[PDB]
């Protein structure tokens, strides 16, 4: 599913991702944008043999299973496709451990690149939320 800006703010508001570990809702809309366009079915190979899935390009080094990733953990307890879904659900609570996580949305190369000090409320402005 390829979500749109406010459609995928509503989602996340729904699912507790506003103020989550203190980041406003227009941080991860825009973490979202960045890592995969709003696209649920996003899938990104890294030179080290991991795969990042799914709206904000979850990593399965350490998140999720998808059997191909040696030496790997799966610290969401997720099949990897199952961040692909058109429901953010598994997408939202595994960001939700990933963020707890000591750095915060740093854990998002994109987010730290192309969002963090920015006007992140733009990416929200407008929505009905
Ligand atoms: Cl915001
Ligand atoms: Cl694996
Ligand atoms: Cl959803
Ligand atoms: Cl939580
Ligand atoms: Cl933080
Ligand atoms: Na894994």
């Amino acid at each position: 599913k390829v979500f749109g800006r406010c459609e995928l703010a509503a989602a996340m508001k729904r699912h507790g991702l506003d103020n989550y570990r203190g980041y406003s809702l227009g941080n991860w809309v825009c973490a979202a944008k960045f890592e995969s366009n709003f696209n649920t079915q996003a899938t990104n190979r890294n030179t080290d043999g991991s795969t990042d899935y799914g709206i904000l390009q979850i990593n399965s080094r350490w998140w999720c299973n998808d059997g191909r990733t040696p030496g790997s953990r799966n610290l969401c307890n997720i099949p990897c496709s199952a961040l692909l879904s058109s429901d953010i659900t598994a997408s939202v609570n595994c960001a939700k451990k990933i963020v707890s996580d000591g750095n915060g949305m740093n854990a998002w190369v994109a987010w730290r690149n192309r969002c963090k000090g920015t006007d992140v409320q733009a990416w929200i402005r407008g929505c009905r939320l």
